[PDB]
């Protein structure tokens, strides 16, 4: 049996073959499914997914079969019998870091995927040239507003010895200053990484929106603090179309989404650090990022800015203030020509790539829970449209914090 | 730690265990491999004995004499009744607690705080279709209390061997018509276009209005179904009006008060009702913002955006997001100044919160479908988007059943 795929908003079917794919299990059985978990519940092991990976990307250039490709597989087999590991070519590299972003269950943007521009760092051997390293991906990946899709992948893990990190779960984030009495100044889901920056000899600042320094760590040395020159920083002011006040309230976010925290596999290698970026959907800022309680949680703030009657949930004030917040934020990206997509063209778009994927490939894993948006979901078309979700390789991965 | 599903609320930042779906025996469309969590529909001998086993074991923990001379007496006496005859019956008091166990059991149900209030008709001497009809109307009589609503179910004959099943063909009690326009296109509710010309082949006489009330298609056993017409005065049935937008009562929207499902099978101790309709209050988002804004139903979202005067040829002037909340304003005070009972989304979610805090502690989880329990519009808004929920099926349970044409 094959999972029968239904869109609901439109009648019509398809089947998944490729979860057929999937080597890796996730977190569910036929007792009980885990799917609304946001976290997990020898040598010819690598052999068998060093020779997959390179079958794909053999396969990806049409050269099934050749010379080129049997030589290469005896390349890998060579290197891992007598080293316990292999490397990969930059062309290989560049082919698994696309293939990891496309096969990412939780991302509404890949129908982007082929379009990623990978630095290779993997000649890297200091947190002084990690920095390096990073500073041009932030501005190449910013280009003053017009922002590309970008990652830059460090040195893999190696048996020997600790790994390339870096501590900060984004390259750009908020501080978060705990106060005496519990609460937070700032960006609460970033107060464990703040109060690791000022023991790292930071100097904190007291504002709702510090830029943190980065934690960078080459193997098995205490990590090393960097600040970001701020000219890198790209942020966008917060104002609304209409209502004066919005500006008043001080709020901004920053143009570039990068993630830094998560593990890159390609072909049973693992690069501990390989930071990526795209660009915001608009409901990641207004929804999640600003609305959240457990964030900076302003949705009271607005409402009473708005006049509204905030006594009694049923007057909806919740969800007036809500789409307030995120029209200021498309507003004000589109106002400072930064580039952002809104929750309703990023999930029409993926439908796109849904169908794109299914001729492609006959299916497309993908996690209902993470690509159906915050605010006004069945009002998207990925709503009412079944998904599969699994693993395949290469993948993005969660990984321990480092300390 | 603990060999059972850890479960994770992020918001709060807090851990349980559920230990409950160790009680399950049936399986769900999930593996290793791939999941299925987000599909809507996924597709006996000692088999009967050993549901009905764990079920009045069941009913024994319930009333805390488990173990005791009258739960061996029962058990025995089940035994018994499949040894002669193939099947067995359900003491009253085995039903009532059956059908909120039922309930309770329910993924997908967001209103679960209520479960133990539930009143349950007993209607296992029904022999005719006619008397269905009594008896359902004597349900909505009863459920809608002049709008003061309450909770409850009606339970018809169990399926029996040979014989032919109890069926209300109506996936509602209450629904209104879908006409299949001449363009193609449909004038009431395109969910409703099936049963619509089923009642037409029938002799139902069809109207023309986008809010006509379907009549019931009742079929009692070995006989085809009969068509019964709900008195008008029976269907309470609610005018949409905006509280500040004075030109959205000129829509003529409306809705009925009554959420009464009339298709699912609820299934006890291996014993199957296959006609057993049960009705709660709405969730304000089910119809402001499905029923009313889903492209495949009323699909009004653009004329109201028209008329809120929104700019409905860019995505990012959020004009979907804008009307969608004032549908949802008008459900809300339009049921509320009707007084007719509804609960908006905020109000239900926190308290499906207390619901899975209770459950935690009387049964040691609760089986939870997060794809359908947080609601349609706001998701993150409400306290259920930010916890983690274990999805498995327990018995008693309502399930779905084919449709009997
Ligand atoms: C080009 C624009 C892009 C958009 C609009 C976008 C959109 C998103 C969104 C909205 C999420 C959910 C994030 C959250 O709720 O925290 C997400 C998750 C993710 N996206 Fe993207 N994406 C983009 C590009 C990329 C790129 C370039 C990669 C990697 C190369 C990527 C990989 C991921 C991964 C791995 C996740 C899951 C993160 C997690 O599990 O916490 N995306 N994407
Ligand atoms: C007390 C007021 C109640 C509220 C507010 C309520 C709320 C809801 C909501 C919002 C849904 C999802 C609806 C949809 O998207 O189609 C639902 C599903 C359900 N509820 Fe309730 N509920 C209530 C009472 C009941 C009662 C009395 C029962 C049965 C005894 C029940 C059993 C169910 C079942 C079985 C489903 C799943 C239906 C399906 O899979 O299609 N609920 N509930
Ligand atoms: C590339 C990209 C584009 C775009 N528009 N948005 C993103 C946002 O991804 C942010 C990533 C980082 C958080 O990590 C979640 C998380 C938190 C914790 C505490 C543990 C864990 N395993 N996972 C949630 N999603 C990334
Ligand atoms: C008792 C009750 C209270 C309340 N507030 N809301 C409800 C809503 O239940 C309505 C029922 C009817 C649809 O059935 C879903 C469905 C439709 C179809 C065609 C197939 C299927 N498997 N499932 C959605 N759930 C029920
Ligand atoms: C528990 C639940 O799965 C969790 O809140 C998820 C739901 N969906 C999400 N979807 C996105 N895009 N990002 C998220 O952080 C989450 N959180
Ligand atoms: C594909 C998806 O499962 C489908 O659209 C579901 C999503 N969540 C839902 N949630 C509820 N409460 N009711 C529904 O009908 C649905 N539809
Ligand atoms: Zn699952």
């Amino acid at each position: 049996k094959f999972p029968r795929v239904k869109n609901w908003e439109l009648g019509s079917i398809t089947y998944d073959t490729l979860c057929a794919q999937s080597q890796q299990d996730g977190p569910c059985t036929p007792r009980r499914c885990l799917g609304s978990l946001v976290l997990p519940r020898p040598a010819e092991q690598l052999l068998s997914q060093a020779r997959d990976f390179i079958n794909q990307y053999y396969s990806s250039i049409k050269r099934s079969g050749s010379q080129a490709h049997e030589e290469r597989l005896q390349e890998v087999e060579a290197e891992v019998a007598s080293t316990g590991t292999y490397h990969l070519r930059e062309s290989e590299l560049v082919f698994g870091a696309k293939q990891a972003w496309r096969n990412a269950p939780r991302c509404v943007g890949r129908i982007q995927w082929g379009k990623l521009q990978v630095f290779d760092a993997r000649d890297c051997s200091s947190a002084q040239e990690m920095f390096t390293y990073i500073c041009n991906h932030i501005k190449y990946a910013t280009n003053r507003g017009n922002l590309r899709s970008a990652i830059t992948v460090f040195p893999q893990r190696a048996p020997g010895r600790g790994d390339f990190r870096i501590w900060n779960s984004q390259l750009v984030r908020y501080a978060g200053y705990r106060q005496q009495d519990g609460s937070v100044r700032g960006d609460p889901a970033n107060v464990e990484i703040t109060e690791l920056c000022i023991q790292h000899g930071w100097t904190p600042g007291n504002g709702r929106f510090d830029v943190l320094p980065l934690l960078l760590q080459a193997p098995d040395e205490a990590p090393e603090l960097f600040v970001l020159p701020p000219e890198l920083v790209l942020e966008v002011p917060l104002e609304h179309p209409t209502l004066e006040w919005f500006a008043a309230l001080g709020l901004r976010w920053y143009a570039l989404p990068a993630v830094s925290n998560m593990l890159l596999e390609i072909g049973g290698l693992e690069f501990s650090a390989a930071p990526f970026s795209g660009w915001y959907m608009s409901t990641e800022i207004g929804t999640r990022n600003l609305c959240d309680p457990h964030r900076y949680n302003i949705l009271e703030d607005v409402a009473v800015c708005m006049d509204l009657d905030t006594r009694t949930t049923s007057s909806l004030w919740k969800d007036k203030a809500a789409v307030e917040i995120n029209l200021a934020v498309l507003h004000s990206f589109q106002l400072a020509k930064v580039t952002i997509v809104d929750h309703h063209a990023a999930t029409v778009s993926f439908m796109k790539h849904l169908d794109n994927e299914q001729k492609a490939r006959g299916g497309c894993p993908a996690d209902w829970a993470w690509i159906v948006p915050p605010i006004s979901g069945s009002l998207t078309p990925v709503f009412h449209q079944e998904m599969v979700n699994y693993i395949l390789s290469p993948a993005f991965r969660y990984q321990p914090d480092p300390w």
